[PDB]
């Protein structure tokens, strides 16, 4: 075992206030800041301030010789950059998220450049959580589809353990998919008033199994390849549609957690408590909402396997028929 | 505020990648602080200084940038606390692995949480060769997060305390994946998987910001046996790990009285302690009969921490547990 995890993190209304102490406590002295357009008002402590697309540009090295920590500020774009960066200097990573609506606030994935691959873990999260509850509701409401997502990742995990010998941690995956049922719960049983608290903890919580378990498993599997399909598609065919990466993983949840019920009776009714979850915080449920031609779901169904290397439910892969079937057993279609 | 460590290390040869980790920290001069017997791993040239100096006695310390914690316990938690008090990080490597303060954030009475240490470096060659009482010690402490997770639900249920069920399951899991794996293994990685799941057991604890996960009516029965071997000045050298492993087979009876989903729990807990040789007897333990009812009716006292245990145990009620359970 060789583990990187985050060193401090901190969620909480003004948090953002806190960097300074933070640095202070690592003992880094002169951070690069990666940042975006319209959140250089929480930037004002620092002074070499960069916006990523700059870095996008050209992600290719010893003119940032001189900073011993890189803090990315923003959105998941800024957060991405700032973890790809730090990674390519070698030096630390801090993460200051002002949205929340995937996991790389806290996790070492990077997704710069699909595929997505694993860096370290941020040294420091620093998750302001008045900043947070501003942000716009729908990647709020996205952040849901990131989190159920570990449900069906970790079946498909104990999946590829069984089938194929893959290399599975009980303790893990128990507690990712435990996450997300907290995460469920709370959704199905409150006013919904602390949502973007628990969101959060819980897109830093599946972070941290992510580092647990060296790899991305307990956050993600076939709904994920779903997800990297359509996007494919999107391109492919020149859509012009807006859709968002946990909009896109909850509906790939829905369904791919209907084929393990199938399998699994005991797992029976799955799909309808994760579909309701996510009606409750306003995230799409069906392609409709969603954006989509039908074709494209099922096109993207029949493809999401070949996507990535990875062990799932979809196995060998899905027919045209068996996609229709399943979009439309699931109400996606 | 959550403190963790940065980085987590269990392999065979661990303890020759501290330098590779001081530079990833960018640490540069550590004042070691271990015991006589582990001398032999302290091949560098840092500062060495032994834990009873410090035990016995903050400006000579000016000039460090990091503690190291090598060897026992007592030598990675007088440097974890020493750490604490010069507010430099802590780094742990333990040559034994008898309970979960080589990764924890707590001092130890009573125990108080300070950071995690910064990073874990657990040699599994050098570990291996510890005094198996030892090992089989760590036992106690691992299948003792059964018991305390159940008694942090019931807080929680019966006294609105805070509580993570996510952190709960990942501790109680633990535990139950290393009771399963020697229940059904040659144990020949018996000393592998008893470091990760100290480890694992101090991240739990670290994420939860609290004892809970690891600690409960069992660490509580500890606590009040050793308060009485200091009371009644007995000269028994009995361990942490085996105490609570007892105060386990006890405490999960009483919660499996009260549900009756949890049957079997006590007697599997203790056939996983039988099976690595730990004590499940106060015999075996050293201790006389009364001492353990004792001990028993004293241990809710111990903390402001409820458990089963509720308001207390009587004498009958005691003993009653104590011979049910098979410990006297
Ligand atoms: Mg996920
Ligand atoms: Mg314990
Ligand atoms: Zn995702
Ligand atoms: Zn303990």
């Amino acid at each position: 075992m060789i583990i990187v995890t985050p060193r401090y993190t901190i969620i909480e209304d003004g948090a953002i206030n806190k960097i300074e102490e933070i640095l202070k406590k690592l003992n880094l002295k002169n951070p690069l800041v990666i940042t975006g357009k319209n959140t250089k008002k929480y930037c004002r402590f620092f002074y070499d301030i960069v916006y990523y697309d700059e870095i996008l540009n050209n992600l290719e090295l010893k003119k940032y010789t001189a900073y011993d920590c890189v803090i990315g500020i923003g959105g998941g774009r800024s957060i991405d950059t700032g973890k790809y960066l730090a990674y390519k200097l070698g030096i630390p990573f801090i993460s200051v998220p002002t949205t929340a609506s995937n996991d790389g606030i806290a996790s070492p994935i990077v997704s710069i450049r699909q595929p997505s691959f694993m860096v370290d873990a941020p040294i420091a999260i620093i998750a302001d959580t008045e900043i947070i509850k501003k942000s716009p509701r729908r990647l709020l409401s996205a952040g849901m589809g990131d989190i159920v997502s570990n449900i069906t990742a970790v079946l498909d995990w104990k999946l590829a353990y069984k089938e194929k010998g893959e290399k599975y941690s009980e303790s893990s995956a128990i507690f990712s998919k435990t996450i997300a049922k907290e995460l469920i719960s709370y959704v199905l049983n409150s006013d919904l008033s602390e949502y973007h608290n628990k969101l959060v903890k819980a897109l830093v919580g599946s972070g941290i199994a992510i580092a647990i378990a060296n790899s991305s498993r307990p956050a993600s599997g076939s709904e994920h390849l779903f997800s990297h399909a359509l996007d494919k598609l999107k391109e492919e065919y020149n859509l012009n549609i807006n859709s968002l990466h946990g909009e896109q993983c909850g509906i790939g949840t829905i369904m791919m957690s209907y084929l393990h019920e199938k399998e699994n009776k005991k797992l029976s009714g799955l799909h309808e408590k994760i579909k309701m979850s996510l009606k409750k915080v306003d995230a799409p449920t069906t392609a409709k909402e969603l954006g989509f031609d039908e074709d494209i779901i099922i096109e993207a169904l029949t493809m999401a396997h070949k996507i990535r290397n990875r062990w799932t439910i979809l196995r060998d892969g899905l027919s045209r028929e068996e996609a229709r079937k399943l979009a439309e057993e699931t109400g996606v279609i």
